[PDB]
DNA sequence: TGCTTCTGCCAATAACG
DNA sequence: CGTTATTGGCAAGAAGCA
């Protein structure tokens, strides 16, 4: 009982018992619920900040290494995260990387070990 | 106002038996 | 060891700062 279910128009939703946020996926509810329970801790390996989600920790750790995984394909400049990449492409090249063309490249993470695609 | 950090989807990984 | 369960990387918009 970390949740209850709402069903509307046949659509099933999962509701956090603590903050009442709704989720389409039970996986999302559980991932989210750690924020309340802190059953799992995700400590930074370079400082000792601790995160409630594994992905928050990983994004943070990349800031420590300084790796620049995001590369603008228009001019070659590289950026540490999606937001800097996107902002660059929008302001400098007047294009939207969420459009129908691929304007950037996401290099593999090499400054540390995360699972790979 | 401009950085900065904060859930659906499903591939990669793990757990199971 | 291969079948099922779980993890968490990713996008990109939202929210949270100051
Ligand atoms: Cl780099
Ligand atoms: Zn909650
Ligand atoms: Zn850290
Ligand atoms: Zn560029």
């Amino acid at each position: 009982d970390d949740h209850y279910e709402l069903i509307v128009d046949g659509r099933v939703y999962y509701i956090c018992i603590v903050c009442k946020r709704s989720y389409v996926c039970l996986t999302s509810l559980r991932r989210h619920f750690n924020i309340h329970s802190w059953e799992k801790k995700y400590p930074c390996r370079y400082c000792e900040k601790v995160f409630p989600l594994a992905e928050y920790r990983t994004k943070h750790e990349i800031h420590h290494t300084g790796e620049r995984r995001y590369q603008c394909l228009a001019c070659g400049k590289s950026f540490i995260n999606y937001q800097f990449m996107s902002s660059h492409i929008k302001s400098v090249h007047s294009q939207d990387p969420s459009g129908d063309s691929k304007l950037y490249r996401l290099h593999p993470c090499r400054s540390l070990q995360i699972r790979q695609y």
